[PDB]
């Protein structure tokens, strides 16, 4: 009789269950096991996972967002996977920002195996920068170059061949629960942080001088006319759609847009569009205190009530390992989490994907706190109010400071009270 393993995943790929079943079919055959997959919507998965964790009933493996690893690990419900990670090549096999997501911050044992990385870089219209007299090498080198490039893009008379209208210089979604990930590289490039250990415990640093310098630099680009009114009312998918449709000269996204530019609109791509034929990528520009690439993605964890921890760890080694890494990155439009897979020809032969791997060298993640969930909720609430002021042209350094002072009080309260 076939042995059984159960895995919970989120919708990472176009046919989530079918793709995952294709991914693991070789493992199934090699180990005489049927891997049962259950797909959870991103918005319901956290509660289903915490219900599994406290009830002691659930799958053998679950996908976790990198930002969830601290909270679940602090519940004491995850099997240590230092063995699996040593098998896959240890600390040196991962970018440091990815390695940080294998455990609760400061914890003795690893509780999650890196599966795939989300990262962000700037897509840009090669045609629009040429017409505006902007060298992408200079525009994406520094904050000064970035803003000077947007000023040249705003002044340009260039029109999209299909829309027959001007392009907005920069699009950024102002209506998203993931708004903190778009702010994070500006906070970081100014020498700031969302949280910092201050007198030995974690506190908000959103109201630090450096955090406020970075956030004002980014949010003030909208107030200067570089981001349209309508973008601040849109979500991540709607901004991708606006770039595909020729409305934006520059926007931040992940690697999946490259594949989408190769596929016809009938298959959900944008190969027919001017943007697909005039596509550039550059990493985030260097701020005054450094250059940082937002990293996220997903890991896999083993529940300590699993009835077959040895076979589950063979599946973690398979999913974390070279061949499965490349294949699942292709399926999902993400990067491999395993650093050795960044040298696969399927990343090396495409110049746009080579640029993503250059951006990956600056990768940075949030601290893996047990309380991260509450921190991010509160940060997003107050960043939402800051974007609201941007819409009215009423974001001053003082109004931003007042909002991040409110966020910091609330975050510090949440961090003190986190239940164990
Ligand atoms: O906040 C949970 C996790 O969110 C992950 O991002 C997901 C995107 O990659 C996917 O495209 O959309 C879903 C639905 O909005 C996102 O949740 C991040 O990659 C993780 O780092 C994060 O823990
Ligand atoms: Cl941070």
């Amino acid at each position: 009789m076939q042995k059984t393993l159960e895995v919970w995943i989120m919708p990472n790929s176009p046919q989530p269950a079918e793709d995952f079943k294709a991914l693991v079919a070789p493992f199934e055959k090699a180990h005489g096991v049927e891997v049962k997959v259950t797909v959870l919507d991103w918005g319901v998965a956290w509660t289903k996972i915490t219900t599994a964790a406290t009830s002691g009933v659930g799958p053998d493996l679950t996908q976790l967002g990198t930002t969830w690893v601290g909270a679940i690990s602090a519940m004491g419900v995850l099997e240590p996977v230092d063995d699996v990670l040593e098998a896959l090549g240890g600390e040196k096999a991962y970018l440091p920002a990815v390695w940080r997501t294998t455990r609760l911050e400061g914890a003795r044992q690893a509780t999650a195996v890196p599966w795939f990385s989300e990262l962000r870089a700037f897509y840009y219209r090669t045609d629009a920068l040429k017409a505006a007299g902007v060298n992408p090498a200079e525009m994406f080198a520094s904050w000064q170059g970035f803003e000077a490039g947007l000023a040249r893009l705003k002044a340009s008379s260039f029109r999209d061949p299909e829309t027959k209208a001007p392009l907005a210089p920069l699009c950024t979604p102002g209506r998203t629960p993931r708004t903190l990930h778009n702010a994070a590289p500006w906070i970081w490039g100014a020498g700031g942080e969302i949280v910092r250990q201050a007198g030995g415990r974690w506190q908000s640093a959103l109201n630090s001088p450096e955090s406020l310098e970075g956030l004002y630099f980014f949010l003030s680009l909208a107030q200067k006319g570089y981001v349209p009114a309508e973008s601040l009312e849109k979500n991540t998918a709607q901004i991708e759609a606006d770039f595909q449709a020729g409305k934006c000269a520059v926007f931040a996204s992940g690697p999946w847009m490259i594949q989408r530019a190769q596929v016809p609109e009938a298959k959900g791509g944008f190969a027919e569009r001017t943007a697909a034929k005039n596509l550039g990528v550059a990493p985030y520009p260097a701020g005054p205190k450094g250059r940082y690439t937002f990293f996220g993605g997903s890991n896999l964890a083993l529940f300590n009530f699993s009835k077959n921890k040895p076979l589950a760890k063979e599946l973690l080694k398979y999913l974390g390992g070279p061949e499965a890494q490349v294949r699942y990155a292709q399926m999902t439009g993400m990067l491999p989490a395993l650093r050795s897979a960044w040298s696969d020809p399927s990343f090396q032969q495409n110049p746009l994907l080579r640029t993503f791997i250059q951006a990956a060298q600056f990768g940075r993640t949030y601290p893996s706190l047990a309380g991260w969930g509450g921190v991010e909720n509160l940060a997003v609430q107050h960043l939402g109010m800051a974007w609201d002021l941007v819409a009215q042209g009423r974001l001053t350094r003082e109004a931003l400071k007042d909002l991040m002072d409110k966020a910091s009080a609330a975050i510090n309260q949440a961090l003190r009270h986190h239940h164990h």
